């Protein structure tokens, strides 16, 4: 390990504790929370193995009078909640990390749909959520504030019993009661908790003092904030968690910061900017990031691509995925691990057909298991859809999905890669490899079928119609000045907006038509949706919402208002159709059709994975490839579940 | 009576239902998370006299599931203890116990399990939220597996104690609908094409299940009565041919609408009995009994459906939530005591927000296990004797009703001459008349009580309250719509030129505006995002105004997506000529115009108008409470032991929060201090070892 990285492995004090290094996994959600607690705990345990010196839970609701159901985070309302949390703290500490819990009172962000308590805030206003929920908060009175302090102390004591070394008060992102007292928008009080900055930070100071009094002898208190608050409270917590100028200059307390390169980390510390390197998503993509820097294996780091698929798992309450790391939140469920494969079985040879994200991850994971792997790719480029999409506006970071796998595979002696090999069933049978994985991808459809239409729509064949594949292959003229292009987006994730930007940059007049109330609808779950709308408007794109396309005509499209059914035409010179995709499965069907020749050929099994099985986002393809590698040679489970799961404990 | 027909027994396969009252499968916002709450709620239906009681849909396989929605699961043996608690509760009082089994098919994205979704034909998944995944087409072995998975679930269901299994195929949802519909089933093998092929899957599953458990278990099929997808929807006419062709397939036909939006008809858009046309005649096609729904709250409608041969069973979901004792009250000749469903669909919002459902009419719904509440029994009076309830809105009325049933001497003081507060005013607005049943139920119930005195024209002051010497006071004094534009977009007052005419919903409800607005343009600024804005726009339109509705949301009446009213509201407003401006706030009200902002870009533009109908948010009427708190030192001499504030006067919210708050007050009076303990029970996850 190069000496410029040694500073990252110096110990750092946090209140009564010492962290073994500067790698600090900040609180982050995972889609399991209080529903899937053994999954969350084991995931935290993998961070412990990975070398993180500090590990935090997601936010934990510390009282039944404020909660944000349907979101699933953690709860610490009663003694019942301690065992699940104790399992998490235990896992954090096995390999030397400090165990942290984040406590939250959502305040004016919590409608209390589950508990049905009256919501409480500094001032009486409508609740503030993503979804315009139809309830208001009551203004806290003085006795409420005393209770709220007591409730935080109660949760701190339970946190000690649950085995946590650090408590973080969630006061960032405009979320929670600490932000609400600090903000003059939400805190319009005129008593001693409002008005002056000293009054607006009184609650925060009273909570911290009360917690220090109760457990400060064994437990550190951190404050996470998103700045005169500094001069006045420089030494209030044991640690400032920033989600700088004065905190560094006025406070004797350590600081952690986040910001999605070991050289940058070391410089931030060397230059006196940070004491701790805070990470959420980089630790999800690579839980062993600290360990790989410690051992000088910087070339083996799996980089976050910033797709925010992990966030969609919290927004859909469904256990988060990571595009780069398919083992994320599958450690307890399936025994998967980001740096260890299960032992090789009895078979020896595998053919992987197609070098997209699915085939690439299958190849990487199988070779690490010990199989001899041949990867056949029909074109002269690795990466499949990622090699093509990475060239589109705003998607270049996704190339790390290929580059990581290309690099890892290049280091393996048990992998051979063939380009220009569009395999037939005859080819595959001739090779006599024992197991075949068909990862042959998919194509965007030309017949308009997706959601609005389930059978081909009326299309005049004189209209120019491009799919995203045509655009990626540069079928369209480089210069579209003078032309109007309707982008029909019945996909509702990212491709429609990306295609509209390609057309915009080519000089077209661009009209984006989507049946949804939102452009790039599902990117609401990645929190990107607002910025996408603004970029398209800045590009001059004309956004037509709540509007389907019922027919493509000679010089126009017919459209429908999705509520009323009323129809109207939009003139255009071409239609860029972003409908849905059809699996490329002919080769698989050809091999299944000749299943009888397999034994003679030496083929034991043929499976179809990734987009060739069922089109989905890229993270589903890396997942399917990893799953194929994990399941090869494992025994039949019949009708058993391939994952563990916990259910509700019946009260007696 | 004409109602005797409703209590005749009816055979369902090997079982006999003791009467014709049939609780169709319905969700509750608890499901697999809060199974003891769901179980106890089913037990109350048993007490109430239902002859058949069903669970909500239960996912019978891990390769198809609809997370984040929380229904039930039957994937493993682990799942059986919770279901057995439900079937046990169903049967205590003689109901048959039914479980509904579902395979969501092209509707199930598998976000939780990460299995590949499966469907008859390969298409994008079809959900509310445009999820970015597609289903793979079932192959023959998949179909054999799926049948086996249904058999496995049927066997687990028998072990869990259920008498009936319902195969879920309604609301356009699930694999049985998907095989029947030519839109979703484009196969060319023997499971596609002809109606006979498209119903092959159903025949094979039913046969397989009967073979396994048919000696002790009846099978019902819940069917979509109509579907529209281009020209390929499974039409009501086609449904009729399916039934005729398969007349002896299930033990019972459970008939429901082809979308949830259509089936759980809001009272604002659908009258009672709305599915009769879709259903009439079907009974003639099969010799198996038929259940249907229609927001049945009128016993006369119920008896007619059976007498005129439309239905064998009166199916109820929401009427049984609002009044779980509806069958017993008809049996005992207390029709006047029925708590009628108002068709607000607040119960559905609990499923859509995964949060345990409320009922506007029945605040005890899904609080039976959590808090010991019961729709027809109050806890016994404690040691105190007198209670003053100030305000006769939904909150004060429910507190009064429930307190009198505990035995307290209750005085109810109301400032106006009318009972009902906001409901007495809102019930007169377009489409909200059925919501008036919230007042009428409570008004009637209180009129039968000898321990309640009601004072009108009595706007109480704190001095009045101290003078009366009642032991406990509940301040239920409501709220007012704000005139300063504050809600969500603005948290402090917006710029408002005082020369512009600005009406709030209170003004409109008081007829402050001219009855005839022909020739005038009215901007409705909706920053409330539930129902009032759209209702106000309809009032203005009906008065003849040119109406422009401006809202910062991407949807008109945004939160009514959770009540399933949203689409019909948009269509109604468009039909009325309302000009709907979405994704647009109001930044200022000027002399003859409002300034608006595109919420994404910030770009500003003005809209001319003669008046602004401001639908912002509400401010609690809490002066009286504050005055009394300020004089807390005088309470002991005055004899006052406690003063609490409830309902909109505490924190404005929908009407159901107010009936909830009143009931909660009545339930908690004189109860022991719990300290920092929870006032409700709750279950947590069972840790695996
Ligand atoms: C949820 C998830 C899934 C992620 C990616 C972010 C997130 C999540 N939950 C959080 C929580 O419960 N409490 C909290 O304080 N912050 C939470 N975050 C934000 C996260 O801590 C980081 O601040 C951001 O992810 C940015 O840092 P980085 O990811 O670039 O390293
Ligand atoms: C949930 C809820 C909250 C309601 C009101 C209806 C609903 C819900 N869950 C259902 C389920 O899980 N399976 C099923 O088949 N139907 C479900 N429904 C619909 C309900 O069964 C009724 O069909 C409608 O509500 C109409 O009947 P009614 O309420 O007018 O009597
Ligand atoms: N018959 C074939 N033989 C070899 N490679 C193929 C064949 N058919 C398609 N391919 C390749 O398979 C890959 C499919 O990858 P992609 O579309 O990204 O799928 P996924 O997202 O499922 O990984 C492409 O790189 C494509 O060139
Ligand atoms: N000082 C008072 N004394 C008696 N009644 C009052 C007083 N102030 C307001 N009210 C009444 O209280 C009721 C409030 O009802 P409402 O606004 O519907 O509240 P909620 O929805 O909380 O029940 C109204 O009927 C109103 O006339
Ligand atoms: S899902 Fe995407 S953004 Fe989140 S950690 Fe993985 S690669 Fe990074
Ligand atoms: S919430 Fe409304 S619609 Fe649902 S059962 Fe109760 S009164 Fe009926």
């Amino acid at each position: 390990r190069d000496n410029k990285y040694d500073i990252l492995f110096e110990p750092v004090r946090i209140g009564p504790h010492i962290a073994k290094n500067r790698f600090y996994q900040v609180p982050h959600c995972n889609g399991g929370g209080y529903r899937d607690p053994s999954a969350a705990a084991a995931m935290r345990g993998i961070k412990s193995e990975g070398g993180w010196g500090v590990i935090f839970t997601e936010q934990t609701e510390m009282h039944h009078t404020s909660e944000i159901t349907p979101f699933i985070e953690l709860r610490l309302w009663e003694d019942k909640d301690i065992p699940g949390l104790r399992r998490m703290s235990d896992a954090m500490k096995v390999h030397g990390a400090l165990a942290g819990i984040q406590l939250a009172y959502s305040g004016i962000n919590g409608p209390n749909f589950y508990t049905k308590e009256v919501p409480l805030a500094p001032s009486a206003l409508p609740i503030r959520t993503f979804t315009n929920d139809p309830v208001q908060a009551r203004a806290l009175d003085k006795q409420d504030i005393k209770n709220l302090r007591r409730w935080f102390v109660n949760a701190a004591k339970r946190s000690k019993i649950a085995g946590f070394d650090l408590i973080c008060l969630y006061g960032a992102h405009g979320f929670g009661i600490f932000q609400h007292f600090l903000s003059r928008a939400t805190n319009q009080r005129t008593d001693e908790y409002g008005g002056s900055l000293e009054n607006r930070s009184r609650f925060a100071r009273e909570v911290v003092e009360d917690i220090k009094e109760a457990v400060g002898d064994t437990t550190a208190i951190t404050m996470r904030v998103s700045r005169e608050f500094v001069e006045m409270n420089a030494n209030l917590p044991d640690l400032w968690d920033l989600a700088v100028k004065g905190i560094r200059e006025l406070s004797s307390k350590p600081v952690v910061g986040v910001g999605r390169s070991p050289d940058v980390m070391a410089r931030m510390v060397r230059q006196g900017v940070l004491d701790f390197i805070g990470c959420a998503r980089p630790s999800i993509a690579d839980p062993f990031l600290p360990k790989k820097i410690e051992e000088g294996r910087i070339e083996d780091i799996r980089e976050c691509i910033g797709c925010n698929i992990c966030i969609t798992g919290d927004m859909t309450m469904s256990i988060s995925r990571c595009t780069q790391n398919p083992t994320f939140m599958e450690e307890w469920r399936k025994g998967w691990h980001p740096e260890r494969m299960n032992a090789k079985g009895d078979s020896n040879t595998v053919l992987v057909v197609g070098a997209g994200p699915a085939g690439l991850e299958a190849t990487r994971a199988l070779s690490l298991r010990g199989y001899d792997v041949t990867l056949a790719e029909a074109t002269t480029t690795l990466g499949g859809r990622v090699a093509r999409e990475r060239l589109l506006p705003g998607l270049s970071a996704w190339g790390r999905v290929v580059d990581y796998r290309q690099y890892q595979i290049s280091q393996r002696t048990n992998v051979e890669t063939y380009f220009d090999s569009r395999l037939t069933a005859e080819d595959v049978l001739g090779f006599g490899f024992e197991h075949v994985a068909i990862a042959t991808g998919s194509h965007w459809r030309r017949d308009g079928v997706a959601r609005q239409h389930v059978v081909p729509m009326p299309i005049d064949p004189s209209m120019t119609v491009w799919t995203p594949d045509d655009i990626m292959a540069k079928v369209h003229p480089e210069n579209l000045s003078g032309k109007t292009v309707v982008v029909y987006d019945d996909d509702h994730y990212y491709m429609g907006g990306v295609m509209a930007e390609v057309m915009a940059k080519a000089g077209a007049k661009v009209i984006l038509v989507t049946s949804s109330a939102y452009v790039s609808d599902w990117t609401r779950n990645t929190l990107e949706q607002g910025a996408i709308h603004v970029r398209l408007d800045d590009l001059g794109v004309d956004i037509r919402l709540n509007r389907g396309v019922t027919a493509i005509r000679a010089g126009e499209v017919e459209t429908n208002c999705v509520y009323t059914g009323k129809r109207s035409a939009i003139g255009c010179d071409a239609v860029l159709m972003v409908a849905s995709r059809t699996s490329e499965d002919q080769l698989f069907n050809d091999l299944i059709a000749r299943q009888g020749d397999w034994p003679d050929a030496g083929i034991k099994s043929v499976k179809i994975i990734g987009d060739a099985a069922a089109p989905a986002p890229i993270a589903w393809a890396t997942y399917a490839g990893h799953r194929y590698a994990r399941e090869l040679d494992t025994p039949d489970i019949g009708d058993d579940l391939p994952f563990r799961r916990e259910v509700t404990q019946l009260e007696p």
